[PDB]
């Protein structure tokens, strides 16, 4: 009854779970198009064909095809990110979650992870959407994409690999969404996505995209953006890697037809096992199969539209976390290890550079060293641990996101700016991390409500916070309660630009979100690099 | 009899000088040079043919020829650098202050003024040798040098007009103390030269040039260098000035003797009226007539020659003020004034930006508004303005300054490295010019111990503790006295780059002289401007 949803490709039966003292009803692993296997691999995604008799969504549903990370086996640091369900090309589904009693029209947040597009699940303990839905009473939907060359490999002209399918499979879901949510209670005009990372880059890429624009109503977006130099290639450097795939793996590249026959004949861990190989570069923070501009899912270059205001204009919520760049360095730079300091000698400072910048000459990599080097200090390592942490941060997140920002803010509807800057009780990760890529999501999913995880009670006020922040934005488009006694998050404008720490202390208004170097690394150093 | 001293090139009677309470002997305006007039105009100096009789030396020469500052009518901070006697083409003398009774054979001090090639005089009321003379028992020479077109029109190939002939009136004098300053009570063989803004790339181009090397023993630099910006030109840039001069001026360009002769007919003011109007930019802190790196003063390029150690191998002195570049920006500059505090517009700085590189493409006066540039705070009309006086203090003094001294030190047998950051109690200047280019020279020549100019006494201590440095250098070079246990300046090296403060407050030792700047100016924006 409450359980048993009508919807209009077929039955579905859900299961009720307990969150916290109560309990909600949720919808696992509904499917939202056709197995993307065999031919279909590569392929933009189809409608999933109704179905007769009652879907069973009690379990989550199978995790898409990608990287597993290996470096700490039995790690819960690095574990709780990789695929706790088996691995399928059949992973086009989404989870619901549902307040009990079914509201009648209310919120609804489509969660998108991230993941470099190059991996991620719907499915994670993370992700567990029943806290929020619970707590703020709103409709929690998480759905899922096909990432790496699965959901990325472009070979621009070709109907058969066109490129951008996994953000068409994040469109098939907002459709599905769009059509099939207000049977479960949600409101279908008033849908917030949301993501984190590639999942941030992506809410923007809808934002742009006049396909996506009319299947939600507003957006948040955590540390990621539509412009970050990670999440988008050019249509000839996709082909090139395309083409390089499949030299790789001893393919016929004389023609598109050839090579995409040969690459879908592969197992899916033979594409994986080689995805790396065709970066460019020697290089940290930079991923293989992204999306591409293509002159169909992106009309025109993403600065164009953003420029001219070719985009959504509606609300957004958008921040970003003190040390994004901590995580790609312990896993990628000389010098950095997860059970010391990671004190960093010159030599590997310079290392570090080349590896941050591989797109930069000779050149630009003196302004980089020469803007994050103390030459009172030189040999500190200290400060340069912190100052390569700053850079993969500055370069990768922050400042692309600022430069959205404030893109963004002088044609939309309402902008709010957050700098998350709390170092969990709790962490795993040593201390010189900080505020770790990816590590405010469990403050977004209300984790610090559950007791047994040990979060501080000032930890839980925190996430309470924070998903009423979310929700309230979502349900309103101002995080802000009216009438309300608690401290204003005041709106971002283009002349006060004004933002928020988000941390277990009152809250602190400040202005220009790092303005420094993201003048660096949006006007200087572009420039640099196009003269040279 | 102490009075009348037999030269080499004949007699010259001196004059008892009072000095604080006592006295001295000086001996002013003494001809080293043949008048460097008519037919010899442009030409290199030829040694003072010897005379018969007594050769009165108890009055100060008449001044080179030069343009005199017209801007502030009366005011004595800016009057107190225009020739105080009349001016002659007719000025090639020097003067010496005797400590009496004459010493046997003491340490000699021949100080070079400054004025940017352009200007400058020897009877300067602020480089009267009797104070420092008396009280550290030294042997002071003032020397004189042709200036603007007078000293260094370069037509490359002429024996008429060669260029450097300014230089080469330096080398004379020079030549002169060495072969006569034995009858005056000092000892050729210990011979510091020292000068200040010209006067120190003067001594500097000494250290390079071979002709130059056996004529003094060490040397002091006070506010430049000789690899300063504005202190030499190729000698196609020479003589393209010396061209543009007589297209000023309506004479024959199609040859040098033409050319030359056409100028050599030519009223001094004549030349001095057009002189500013050959420079190639709009610009601050540029002079029209400098020494040309000729093949033959300057045997290859400064660079080469510092590379190399092709110099000569001694003991400097040397360093820099606070706010070298306010100066500069008060004459030349838009929105500055020594009625105000000078609060700069951001379109002022930028314009500020652009005559103090003018040399720079759009991307390196973007280099430099961007590492000079608060962009938390873009508009403060303080930071504005002092980050003006920093870049044309930084571009044109203290980090050429920096780059010799660090080429030096390679090679030397001793480097001492000040920066003076004292502003004057009595000083007429604004606040906002701080520590202003030339205003070291006071303390050097022991002005402070004059009762009535209205120093406090402590800047009396900080004169007399400057004064006993120089000359203790001088004699020894080492600027310590030894079994003293005053605080030591301790040697400049190239690992700990150590150098003092000159002030009020007891001495305090700093590493590496604006070298966060420095790597700037000296790495960086070569490196740019060289690669766009
Ligand atoms: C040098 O060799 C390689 C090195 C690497 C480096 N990168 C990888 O292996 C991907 C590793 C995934 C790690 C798990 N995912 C994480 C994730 C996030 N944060 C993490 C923070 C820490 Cl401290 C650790 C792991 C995080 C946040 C999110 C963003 C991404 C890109 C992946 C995932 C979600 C890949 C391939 C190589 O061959
Ligand atoms: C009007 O625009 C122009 C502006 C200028 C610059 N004009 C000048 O006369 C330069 C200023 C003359 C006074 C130079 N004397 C000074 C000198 C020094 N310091 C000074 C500090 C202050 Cl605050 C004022 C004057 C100083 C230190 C020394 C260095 C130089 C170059 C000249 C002389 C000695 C020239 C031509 C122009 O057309
Ligand atoms: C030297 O010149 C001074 C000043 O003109 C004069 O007072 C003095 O008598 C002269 N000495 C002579 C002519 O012996
Ligand atoms: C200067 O040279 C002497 C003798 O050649 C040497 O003993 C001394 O160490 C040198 N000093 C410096 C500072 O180079
Ligand atoms: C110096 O001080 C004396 C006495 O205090 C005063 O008469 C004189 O005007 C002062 N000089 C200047 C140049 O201000
Ligand atoms: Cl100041
Ligand atoms: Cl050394």
């Amino acid at each position: 009854s409450e359980l048993l949803v009508n919807t209009k490709s077929g039955k579905v039966m859900g299961t009720r779970v307990p969150v916290l003292s109560s309990h909600i009803s949720a919808f696992l692993g509904i499917p939202f198009a056709e197995p993307p296997v065999g031919n279909m691999r590569f392929r933009r995604p189809e409608p999933k064909k109704p179905w007769s008799g009652v879907w069973n969504a009690s379990t989550y549903p199978n995790n898409c095809q990608q990287y597993v990370d290996e470096q700490f086996p039995g790690f819960s640091g690095s574990e709780m990110w990789n695929p706790n369900r088996e691995m399928s090309e059949d992973c086009l589904y989404l989870n619901i979650w549902v307040p009990s009693p079914r509201p009648k029209s209310t919120t609804v947040m489509v969660w998108i992870y991230g993941g470099g597009f190059y991996s991620g699940s719907s499915t994670l303990d993370v992700y567990n959407g029943k806290y929020l839905a619970y707590t703020e009473e709103v409709v929690l939907v998480s759905l899922s994409y096909r990432v790496g060359a699965f959901g990325f490999l472009a070979l621009h002209g070709s109907q058969e690999a066109p490129g951008n399918v996994g953000l068409l499979d994040q469109r098939m879901a907002l459709q599905w969404v769009h059509d099939n949510i207000q049977f479960f209670g949600g409101d279908p005009k008033t849908v917030t996505i949301f993501g984190e990372s590639a999942g941030g880059a992506s809410v923007g890429m809808h934002i742009l995209s006049p396909g996506s624009r009319d299947l939600f109503r507003r957006a948040i977006l955590q540390s990621g953006s539509p412009n970050c130099p990670w999440a988008s290639v050019s249509v000839a450097e996709g082909r090139r890697r395309a083409v390089e795939l499949g030299r790789n793996l001893n393919c016929n590249l004389n023609s598109d037809e050839e090579l995409i026959h040969c690459l879908r004949e592969k197992k899916p861990q033979e594409l994986i096992d080689v995805e790396w190989n065709v970066l460019p570069f020697d290089s940290i923070f930079r991923f293989s199969f992204v999306p591409v501009i293509d002159g169909e899912f992106f009309p025109t270059s993403l600065e164009s539209m953003l420029n001219s205001g070719n985009f959504k204009k509606t609300q957004i919520l958008l921040g970003v976390n003190k040390d994004e760049g901590s995580f790609f360095l312990l896993y990628g730079a000389p010098g950095f290890s997860k059970d010391s300091e990671s004190k960093i000698s010159r030599e590997d400072f310079m290392s570090g550079v080349k590896l941050s910048v591989p797109h930069a000459n000779d050149l630009g990599l003196d302004a980089v060293t020469l803007q994050y080097t103390d030459w009172m200090d030189d040999n500190n390592g200290i400060k340069n641990r912190d100052g390569l942490d700053d850079i993969v941060g500055d370069h990768n997140v922050i400042c692309p996101l600022m430069h959205f920002v404030n893109k963004y803010t002088k044609f939309g509807n309402g902008t709010y700016l957050y700098f998350f800057n709390h170092r969990a009780s709790n962490l795993v990760w040593p201390e010189w991390m900080g505020v770790i890529h990816g590590y405010e999501i469990e403050f977004v999913f209300g984790l610090p409500l559950v007791k047994e995880l040990n979060y501080t009670a000032e930890e839980e006020a925190l996430s309470r916070r924070i998903m009423h922040y979310w929700a309230t934005f979502a349900k309103t488009g101002n995080p802000n309660e009216p009438h309300s006694q608690e401290s204003k998050w005041p709106l971002f404008t283009t002349k006060e630009q004004k933002f928020i720490d988000l941390n277990t202390e009152p809250m602190k208004v400040h202005q220009r979100l790092r303005v420094q170097m993201c003048v660096f690394w949006n006007q200087f150093l572009p420039k640099l690099l196009n003269a040279t």
